[PDB]
């Protein structure tokens, strides 16, 4: 899945880079790139290579020396920059890679210096759990928007997102050169899709595993009730509406695509389920662990592995991605 | 006290260099860019950030202008503990702090963007152990020691100086390409008074480590050939050497040159034992990794135990000094 996403989207990144060339940004002394929420895995390496290779390839054609490249790798201060920097030791030459700790909800970089901003699977995370999920907890059974969720949950999540995403765009707007491009890829939904397993498979199946622990009386039902993940899956329409209100970007590309969550290149339904569960753990573990402690979380994932395995044998789940490319105007 | 003494004595030099930036109206540019070479993870980088931030804010008040934004690059080798550094920096408004992993012997930053470069106790470390500390035959010159000593043949001295000339030149050439016209660079490093002999006067730590090693050779727990052909990639230059190297690189003017010598141990401690133990701990903390890599964990732990006994003994008779060289450059042409 992670592989599928990066490979499907690579041409979009490359097209955005090509836009930079018809502005002669490759003729400037340095090209500045930012990756928002880079984590520590291989995706940042691949973003660096894509830009580096495309920049080198084009300067070969035009018989000029390539601009130098500066890549800022942004993530929250708790990110494992140590590992990231150790792995980057095995691009160089004319290539200067920085760590930029901080939240992308706010200023991170000098005014109008960025030529390219990139983000893959970060900007769906909210700055806080949305307000108005309370006293008394609305959204009783669940940890995200669901089939069973009252209309107010939906509206609260959307409102939080509108705030956050607007603050993201405003910050990036201040930091980008005229005609700079920004490529944003995030977990999303098809508008005509219902809530529940269609769009938020992972949040639904986690709430199931929690509910099994409540049922075993190992967790208070009030805890599940007033637990909510600070994460939203927008439609492309929502994204585009938010962008429309911030008058400093032109939309150059908008896209939604839906894949199977489970890995195709595996024939056995077992393993397929276990892998998907492992995958889900790997990006939900820290938020779950922090809320329920190590002992209970270990139990939650064991039941999760049983739920997904069962799901593989009947209706296999999907996952949906929204992609937008913006150009800085005015 | 020592690390504290160095940062506090040199703070005015940093501030003067910053003030030079103001008379170039760099505070009127959109961003002021600062680099700290070899920042490690301790409190010194925080203090450099504060010094610049405070001075920049203070002077924009005075001249009634819009404050430039501040960008600070914190450079160190990859596998420096940037995790801890970044966590501590969280306890930062129009103030953008970056990690810049890599060696300062080489390019690290875009061409001509830096206004201020700062470095405290880094650039004395060489890029490699210097070549030519072994004869044609294959015999190791510099028999007893791990740095330049009283007992060292002339070729050791000349090889270390040559390595430093290479390294320091490469540092200056790289920074020259990366600094704006009239940018300042403040370099503070462990050094020597020219008229000082080699040995305990200038390289206390290398001398006392070679002692501890020699005690392990004496207990036959380490081959004498290992000590013989082991050499630390570190030099303590005179201010004259530094100035000669700078003179050959035609892109900097010297604005300040300084040598000063302090007691190594913390003076505000009355007990000789603790004074010695502290100095030893201090010495371990900056020599551990290169000692450990060479002799393994088991014998290194023994080396530091004997080191702690040697320094404690030294505190009670002749207390050691340590010497610092400081230079400030301006980017010209
Ligand atoms: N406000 C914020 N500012 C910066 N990083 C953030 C953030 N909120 C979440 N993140 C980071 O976003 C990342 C999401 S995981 C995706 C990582 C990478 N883009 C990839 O494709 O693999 C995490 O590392 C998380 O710490
Ligand atoms: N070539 C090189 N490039 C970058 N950092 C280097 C380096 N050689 C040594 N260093 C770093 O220089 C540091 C010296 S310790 C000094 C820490 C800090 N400047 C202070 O005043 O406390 C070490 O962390 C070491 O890893
Ligand atoms: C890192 N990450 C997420 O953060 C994520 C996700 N699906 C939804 N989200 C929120 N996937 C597949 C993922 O790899
Ligand atoms: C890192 N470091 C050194 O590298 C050093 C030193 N004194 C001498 N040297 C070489 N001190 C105090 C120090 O902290």
């Amino acid at each position: 899945f992670s592989q599928k996403v990066t490979s499907i989207t690579k041409p979009i990144l490359v097209n955005a880079i090509h836009s930079l060339f018809s502005e002669y940004f490759h003729r400037e002394k340095v090209l500045n790139v930012a990756d928002l929420g880079c984590a520590a895995g291989p995706n940042p390496f691949s973003v660096i290579l894509t830009v580096k290779e495309s920049l080198e390839r084009k300067c070969k054609e035009l018989n000029c020396q390539p601009a130098e490249l500066q890549v800022y790798l942004n993530d929250l201060p708790g990110n494992d920059f140590n590992s990231l920097f150790k792995d980057l030791s095995g691009v160089l030459r004319t290539c200067f890679v920085m760590g930029a700790p901080g939240s992308f909800y706010g200023r991170l970089f000098p005014r109008s210096c960025l030529h390219l901003v990139h983000s893959c699977y970060s900007v769906h995370w909210l700055s806080q759990v949305p307000k108005g999920l309370t006293g008394l907890p609305l959204n009783k059974g669940k940890i995200n928007i669901s089939k069973t969720s009252p209309p107010v949950v939906e509206a609260a999540y959307l409102a939080q997102f509108k705030e956050d995403f607007t603050l993201l765009l405003k910050s990036r707007a201040e930091e980008m050169v005229q005609n700079g491009r920004m490529v944003l890829i995030l977990n999303g939904r098809q508008a005509s899709d219902p809530w529940g397993k269609e769009s938020c498979y992972h949040w639904e199946v986690l709430a199931e595993a929690i509910s099994e622990m409540v049922s075993q009386g190992l967790v208070d039902e009030e805890k599940l009730d007033s637990f909510n993940v600070p994460c939203y899956a927008p439609s492309q329409e929502e994204v585009q509406d938010i962008v429309d209100k911030v008058g400093s970007f032109a939309v150059e590309h908008i896209e939604t695509f839906t894949l199977p969550f489970a890995n195709d290149q595996e024939s056995d339904t077992r393993v397929k389920g276990e892998q998907l569960a492992k995958n889900i753990r790997s990006f939900t573990e820290s938020i779950i662990s922090y809320e329920f402690g190590k002992e209970i979380t270990e139990k939650v994932y064991h039941k999760l592995t049983q739920i997904v395995v069962k799901d593989m044998a009947s209706r296999p789940p999907t996952n949906t991605t929204v992609v937008v490319v913006l150009s800085r105007t005015m």
